[PDB]
């Protein structure tokens, strides 16, 4: 053990204050440390490249130094703003589909993850631009899902994580939980070849270990491997790689003390919330935009803290990021899908849940102001 900063992990620090902590660590840890300006030579039109030719070999001390960046070709052109300018190019590339090395996440194309499909190299060049722009403190205009930060914080991943990944197979793993599978008429199967799930042959029937017969008493552990490998087995070298270039800047036990929704706000910045533009773009199911838990709601929302405001934001919609045109072009699956809020009935025991695939809060009738900012606060932070 080298660190204690896992004793501040969980939402009794609030996320400003880590990250002063955080900061501070980071300066700690540079102490006598005789850091100078470093040249990074890149074609406008080949940020990606270059940054990796020019950069990918250096040590990890070599990458504290500050990025001096100079655009082939550009003189006279004013100093101000460039590594500002390469950061925002950058991030752009890292998600180029050329590159090969993300790709949005079904469903939701705000979100990346790693392509399952040289490269291992590229990837722990990305792993160090992130943690580069994190020990620089500026940011990446880069979201990835869920079991993604999972991996950065050395959190398991749990199958509830393919919520964010892929809803409709969450769907569909949360019906294969809930339901006996002897009262489907047939037989599922879990390969051990490819990890997935698939219907039994008569001959799975019999003794075979190419296809293990799903059971009551084995559902739940092979719903665990079928998600590992989608969120974990499918990338695991990639991820390895990604892995070894962020803690070789930002050591693991340090980046440790954020939650999934904080490593999020760390990279790709704290938004700024518009709350009246969120508040014109909202739709009531079962409540009326004047029924008291909605007054309630918004009072609430506006009693949030910057970073309260924008963990709400990721609690009902999966990510942080704001549209460009605002609330009303909020999108779901298939086109617009504004921020709405339907009123829960079962008891007002439950905290809100969010089912963020329809941008969609589903609010308890909670009995005072208190109760339900107090409820909402705790869904959110969690």
């Amino acid at each position: 053990s080298s660190g204690l900063e896992v004793l501040f992990q969980g939402p009794h620090m609030d996320f400003d204050v880590k990250r002063k902590y955080f900061r501070q660590e980071l300066e700690r840890l540079d102490e006598g440390l005789r850091k100078e300006d470093m040249a990074v030579h890149v074609r406008r039109d080949h940020v990606f490249e270059d940054s990796y030719r020019e950069l990918h070999r250096k040590s990890p001390e070599e990458m504290k130094n500050r990025l001096y960046i100079v655009f082939e070709g550009e003189e006279g052109q004013d100093a101000g703003g460039l590594l500002r300018e390469w950061y925002m190019i950058i991030s752009r590339e890292m998600f180029n589909p050329m590159y090969a090395l993300f790709r949005t996440s079904p469903g939701d194309r705000v979100t990346y993850t790693i392509n399952p499909s040289n490269h291992l190299s590229y990837f722990k060049f990305v792993g160090r631009i992130v943690a580069k722009a994190v020990y620089d403190n500026r940011l990446l205009e880069c979201y990835f899902t869920r079991s993604f930060y999972k991996h950065i914080l050395g959190k398991s991943v749990r199958y509830t994580d393919m919520e964010s990944e892929d809803y409709h197979f969450y769907q569909g793993l949360v019906y294969l939980l809930e339901n006996d599978v002897s009262t489907l008429g047939y037989d599922l199967t879990f390969s051990t070849e490819v990890q997935e799930f698939g219907v039994a042959e008569v001959r799975d029937l019999k003794p075979n270990g190419a296809n293990i017969l799903v059971t009551e008493e084995n559902k739940k552990e092979y719903v665990h491997l079928v998600c590992q490998m989608r969120m974990t087995g499918a990338i695991r070298k990639q991820l390895a790689a990604f892995l070894e270039g962020f803690y070789e800047i930002i050591p693991k036990r340090l980046i440790s003390i954020f939650t999934e929704q904080e490593l999020e706000l760390l990279i790709s910045g704290l938004p700024t919330i518009d709350i009246d533009d969120l508040k014109s773009n909202t739709e009531y199911h079962k409540y009326q935009s004047n029924s008291i838990q909605i007054q309630w709601f918004w009072r609430a929302l506006r009693s949030f803290d910057q970073a309260d405001r924008a963990k709400f934001l990721q609690f009902v919609t999966g990510t942080s990021k704001v549209p460009l045109q605002g609330f009303a072009a909020l999108e779901g699956m298939n086109g617009i899908q504004k921020f709405q809020i339907h009123r829960d009935d079962r008891s007002t025991d439950r905290l809100p849940s969010a089912h963020t695939c329809f941008n969609q809060l589903d609010l308890p009738a909670y009995e005072s102001f208190e109760k339900l900012r107090h409820m909402l606060l705790l869904a959110i932070q969690e």
